[PDB]
């Protein structure tokens, strides 16, 4: 028969691409007035009905290993943060030489020389004038210079003192497809974050992401539907990173006890530096604390699921970090503006076969000077919180190492393990992939054009 | 041909929290002019055709 | 162990320069270009 050519002018096509999304958050946020930094700089206010399509017979490809949308959120927060630091004040004049002693009043041994406290000379708001002012500093902050001593960072650059108005609380962050683009959302209960997914729908808008910052254990995250979930790009090739997510949450308490006082001194005109004035009562050691039981039946979860990968009769050990720097070594996070780095060795420490409130504790250290995206020469300070912290998180899921084991196949041991930020986006974008429309095809049909 | 022939070192001087000023150390060995050189028979025929244009 | 040519085109300068340390001082020296620097008033 005869056929020709028919064209069809917004057909449901598409193709794997790139694009730049941009972010929405709800109006929450604007109701705050903290000037949090995402809803400050970047962000829009949220759809109230987001649009959800699931698409029947349909079956797509995804990869959460090769998905541009982590660069984009990395890129994305690193700007931020840099962008609501530019107008907050320099400390360039801290870096000066520090008469220090200890803090022995009423100390425990636990906490003998984390605490310094160090007098020195500073400018005023008269360029003319000095003030002799004394501070407390963590002992992780400063370097022996030769009683003398200096901040660590004043040999690499000078650190930029947060904003106490600017907010950097995780708030939901919801990534959104502009014209000519769409997302695909996989909503398969066991999707390992590579293959096909075969019950996937296209969404306007990701669901809220909260970016939490955080090493060694994913905090206040998303959970797994049915079971835990073990995820690597190459669960073969002990390179590389497995990201587990859990399907229970664990809750973990984590607190400052020591009341710490809050002082102003006033560097410039319209200068001010916030230091630790003071130390109200006794000092005691910062710490985190988890159920046992509840950490037990995890990582018993944990080490079922990795056995279908490992075997059914080898020997799994959970040891903790082998080596590297405080934000790696440790679980770093933020908990209400403090920076916590807390010692992992008692949640990684056991062996498995194949055949009651202990309330684990971890033992905490705090730091002032920070330098986060594993950058150099950005330093960041950030201000003493006044009172006493605590906060209660989820953890949701774990970044692990697998040790080489020598090609021996009897045991394996993973140890705890993150520093690059981009695997705490990928433990919520899995299930998100970006196309491309391609809205123009051709078939054959009985009409022809008239002449 | 432009030369400096004087061997020269290169010393950083920390002048502030990251901040570095590159000043020259010292001069090993003896200290020449820097030159340049051209032949002359060629740019005696560029000239010429210079001059001819 | 200069040139005749070359006499008095470089000058070895020593002053006090601020470090990394805002209340401490050091003394250094370098080499300047004759063209790069003015009598104040050696
Ligand atoms: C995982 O998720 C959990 C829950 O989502 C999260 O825990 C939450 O953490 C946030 C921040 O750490 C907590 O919010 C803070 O709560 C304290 C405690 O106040 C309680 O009581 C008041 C009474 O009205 C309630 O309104 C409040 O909601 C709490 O229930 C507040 O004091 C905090 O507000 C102060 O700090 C804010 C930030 O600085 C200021 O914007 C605010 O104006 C308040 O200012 C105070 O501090 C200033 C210095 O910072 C000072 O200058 C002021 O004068 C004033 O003193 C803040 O609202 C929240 O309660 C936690 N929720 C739960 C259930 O625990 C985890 O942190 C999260 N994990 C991670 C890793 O992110
Ligand atoms: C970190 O380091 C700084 C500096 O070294 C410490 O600051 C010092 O703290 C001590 C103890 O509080 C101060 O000494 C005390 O000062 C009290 C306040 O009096 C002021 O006014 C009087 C009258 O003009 C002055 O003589 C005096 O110098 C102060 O300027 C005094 O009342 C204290 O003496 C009286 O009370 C005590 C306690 O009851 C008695 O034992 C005495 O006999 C007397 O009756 C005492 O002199 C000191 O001045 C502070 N220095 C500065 C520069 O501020 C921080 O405490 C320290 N912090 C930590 C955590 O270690
Ligand atoms: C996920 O991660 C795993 C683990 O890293 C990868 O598996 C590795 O794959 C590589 C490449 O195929 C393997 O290396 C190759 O092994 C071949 C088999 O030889 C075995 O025995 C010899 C004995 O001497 C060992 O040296 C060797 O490592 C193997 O154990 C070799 O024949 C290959 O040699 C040829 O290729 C190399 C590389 O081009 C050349 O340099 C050589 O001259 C020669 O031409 C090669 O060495 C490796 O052994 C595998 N490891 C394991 C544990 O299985 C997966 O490939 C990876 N998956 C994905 C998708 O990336
Ligand atoms: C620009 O200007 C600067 C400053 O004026 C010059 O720097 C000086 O260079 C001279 C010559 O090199 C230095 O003097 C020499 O220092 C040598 C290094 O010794 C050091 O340690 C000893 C022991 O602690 C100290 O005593 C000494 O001061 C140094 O700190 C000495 O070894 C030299 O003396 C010995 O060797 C010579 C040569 O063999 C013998 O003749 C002596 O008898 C003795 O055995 C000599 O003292 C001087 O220290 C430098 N000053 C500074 C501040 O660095 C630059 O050289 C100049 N550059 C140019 C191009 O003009
Ligand atoms: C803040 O600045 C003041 C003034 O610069 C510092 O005090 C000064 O400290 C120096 C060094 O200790 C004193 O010089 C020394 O004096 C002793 C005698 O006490 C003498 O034996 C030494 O040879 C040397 O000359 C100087 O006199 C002193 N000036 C004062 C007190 O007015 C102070 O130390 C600075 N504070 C900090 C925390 O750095
Ligand atoms: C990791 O796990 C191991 C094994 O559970 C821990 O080592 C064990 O720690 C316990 C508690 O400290 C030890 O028991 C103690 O024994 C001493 C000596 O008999 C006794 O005086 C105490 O009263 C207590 O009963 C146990 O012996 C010890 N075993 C070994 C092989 O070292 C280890 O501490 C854990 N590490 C972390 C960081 O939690
Ligand atoms: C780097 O700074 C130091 C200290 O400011 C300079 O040394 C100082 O130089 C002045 C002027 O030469 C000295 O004052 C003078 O002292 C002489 C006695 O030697 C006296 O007769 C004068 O009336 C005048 O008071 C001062 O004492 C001296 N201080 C020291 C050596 O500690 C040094 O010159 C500076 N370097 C450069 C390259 O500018
Ligand atoms: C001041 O603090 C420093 C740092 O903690 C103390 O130095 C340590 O002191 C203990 C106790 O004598 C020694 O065992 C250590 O070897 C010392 N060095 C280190 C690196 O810990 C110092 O003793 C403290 N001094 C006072 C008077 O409290
Ligand atoms: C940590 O996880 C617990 C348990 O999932 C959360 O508590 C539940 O929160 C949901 C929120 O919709 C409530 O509907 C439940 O009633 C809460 N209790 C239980 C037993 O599920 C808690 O909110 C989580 N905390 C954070 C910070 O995410
Ligand atoms: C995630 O699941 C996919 C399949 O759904 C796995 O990919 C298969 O891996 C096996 C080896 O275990 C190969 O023989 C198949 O050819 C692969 N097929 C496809 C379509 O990829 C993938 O390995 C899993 N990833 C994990 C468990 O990390
Ligand atoms: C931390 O220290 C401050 C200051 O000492 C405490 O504030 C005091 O609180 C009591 C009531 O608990 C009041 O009667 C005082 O007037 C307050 N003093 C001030 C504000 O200077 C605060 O309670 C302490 N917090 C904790 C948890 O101990
Ligand atoms: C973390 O803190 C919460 C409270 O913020 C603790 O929850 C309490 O647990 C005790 C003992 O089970 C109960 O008696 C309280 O009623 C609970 N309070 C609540 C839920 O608000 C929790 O036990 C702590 N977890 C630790 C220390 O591991
Ligand atoms: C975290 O805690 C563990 C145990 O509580 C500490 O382990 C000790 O580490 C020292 C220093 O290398 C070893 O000599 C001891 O064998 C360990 N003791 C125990 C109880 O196992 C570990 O030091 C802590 N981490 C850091 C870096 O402080
Ligand atoms: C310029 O000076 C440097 C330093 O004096 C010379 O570097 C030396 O080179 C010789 C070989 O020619 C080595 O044996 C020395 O160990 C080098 N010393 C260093 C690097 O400190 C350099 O050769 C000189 N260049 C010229 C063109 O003369
Ligand atoms: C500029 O330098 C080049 C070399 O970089 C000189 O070229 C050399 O010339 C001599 C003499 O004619 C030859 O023996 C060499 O073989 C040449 N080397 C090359 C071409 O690599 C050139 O003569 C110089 N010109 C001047 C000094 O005017
Ligand atoms: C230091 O350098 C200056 C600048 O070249 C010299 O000043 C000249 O010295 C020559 C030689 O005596 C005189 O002929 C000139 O008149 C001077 N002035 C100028 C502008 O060239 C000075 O002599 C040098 N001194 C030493 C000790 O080397
Ligand atoms: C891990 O535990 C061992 C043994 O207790 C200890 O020597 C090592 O320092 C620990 N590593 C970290 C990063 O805490």
């Amino acid at each position: 028969e005869n056929l020709w050519v028919t064209v069809y002018y917004g057909v449901p096509v598409w193709k794997d691409a790139e694009t730049t999304l941009f972010c929405a958050s709800d109006a929450k946020a604007y109701e705050t007035e903290k000037h949090n930094v995402w809803a400050t700089h970047a962000c829009v206010p949220t759809d109230p009905n987001p649009q959800e399509i699931h698409l029947e017979n349909v079956t797509e490809e995804f990869n959460m290993w090769k998905n541009n949308m982590v660069e984009q959120m990395h890129t994305d927060i690193i700007s931020l943060w840099d962008q609501s630091l530019k107008p907050c004040v320099k400390l360039t004049p801290l870096c000066v030489t520090l008469q220090c002693t200890n803090v022995t009043n009423n100390i425990t041994d636990d906490m003998r020389g984390e605490l310094k406290n160090c007098s020195f000379n500073m400018t005023t708001e008269l360029r003319d004038k000095k003030q002799k002012v004394y501070s407390l500093f963590y002992r992780l902050d400063v370097v022996q210079i030769n009683k003398e001593y200096r901040l660590i960072n004043c040999n690499t650059s000078a650190c930029t003192q947060i904003c106490p108005k600017v907010s950097f609380e995780p708030i939901p962050i919801h990534y959104c497809a502009p014209a000519g683009f769409a997302i695909l959302k996989c909503k398969d209960k066991k999707f390992n974050g590579t293959g096909p997914c075969k019950n996937v729908s296209t969404v306007q808008c990701t669901h809220g992401i909260k970016p939490v910052v955080s090493t060694q254990l994913l905090l206040n995250g998303s959970l797994a539907e049915e079971e835990v979930m073990i995820r690597s790009e190459n669960i073969t090739n002990n390179a590389k990173n497995i990201i587990v997510q859990f399907n229970t949450p664990v809750q973990i308490n984590c607190t400052r006890p020591n009341n710490m006082t809050r002082k102003s001194i006033r560097i410039g005109p319209g200068q001010a530096f916030y230091a630790l004035g003071d130390i109200i009562g006794d000092i005691r050691q910062p710490h985190c604390t988890v159920s046992k039981a509840t950490w037990n039946e995890t990582l018993g979860k944990v080490v079922k699921q990795l056995r279908k990968h490992f075997g059914n009769n080898t020997i799994i050990f959970f040891a903790n970090s082998s080596g590297g720097d405080l934000e790696v070594t440790t679980h770093s996070f933020n908990c209400g503006g403090e920076f916590f780095y807390c010692n992992t060795s008692g949640l990684f420490n056991s062996t498995w076969i194949s055949n009651s409130n202990d309330s684990i504790t971890l033992p905490c250290r705090i730091k002032q000077i920070i330098n986060m995206w594993q950058r150099v020469g950005q330093c960041m300070y950030a201000p003493p919180i006044q009172g006493v912290i605590r906060c209660v998180s989820n953890i949701t899921g774990l970044i692990l190492t697998r040790d080489g084991g020598s090609t021996n196949s009897t045991t394996e041991t993973f140890r705890p393990g993150g520093g690059d930020m981009r695997d705490n986006w990928r433990s919520e974008l899995y299930k998100y992939k970006v196309v491309k429309i391609e809205p123009l095809g051709v078939a054959p049909t009985r009409c022809k054009r008239r002449v």
